[PDB]
Formats: C-alpha cells, sequence, structure tokens
C-alpha cells in the first residue's frame, strides 16, 4: 500500500486469518481508511467485517 | 459469542478471509475490545493483527 506502520509489540496469531509479528517490525497497512470486526454468522462462517458497516445490538 | 451486532449497510466481501453480510442481518461479535487491520509483512504475507498493536511509522 502507501501507509507503513510499526509493531508496538509482539503478536501471536490465535487463526490462520491472522498474522505474526514481532516487536519493531515494519507492515503494509493494507487501506488505512479500514477498520475490522470479527464476526460469526447464522451459517456458521466466521471472517472480517467494516466495523463501521455494524453495531451493537 | 454472545455480543450480538446488526448490518448497518450491505457489504459484499472483497475477500475469503471476509463476509458478505446484508442491512439488518444479526452476527455475534468475537473479540469484542478487538477491532483488526490488515497488514502485509516483508516476506508478502498478509493478515489480521489487532489494530492497538501497530501505530504509524
Amino acid at each position: 500500500s502507501e501507509v507503513v506502520v510499526v509493531a508496538k509489540f509482539d503478536y501471536v496469531a490465535q487463526q490462520e486469518q491472522e498474522l505474526d509479528i514481532k516487536k519493531n517490525e515494519r507492515l503494509w497497512l493494507l487501506d488505512d481508511s479500514k477498520s475490522w470486526w470479527r464476526v460469526r454468522n447464522s451459517m456458521n462462517k466466521t471472517g472480517f467485517v467494516p466495523s463501521n458497516y455494524v453495531e451493537r445490538k
């Protein structure tokens, strides 16, 4: 992308869709305009949707 | 999960790790303290990391 971020802390991925990162590692942020929530639907699929497209019931 | 969220708008998934949602669809929010960013590392591996574990370089 056009946005580089730096890991503040290590992160151990907990799922296949997550990424292991080390403190001080530089990464591409794929679209700064997009924060995601991990959600599960009524057909038992888990994935990501933009946080601003959903709201807490 | 037990935290219910409701789609404010339709969202057509752009990637297989995202979900298609329709306005008014109800989902469960998993990791409800967690917002995610999609990042790509120096080995061109892509995945989600918690948005609070990275900052703008």
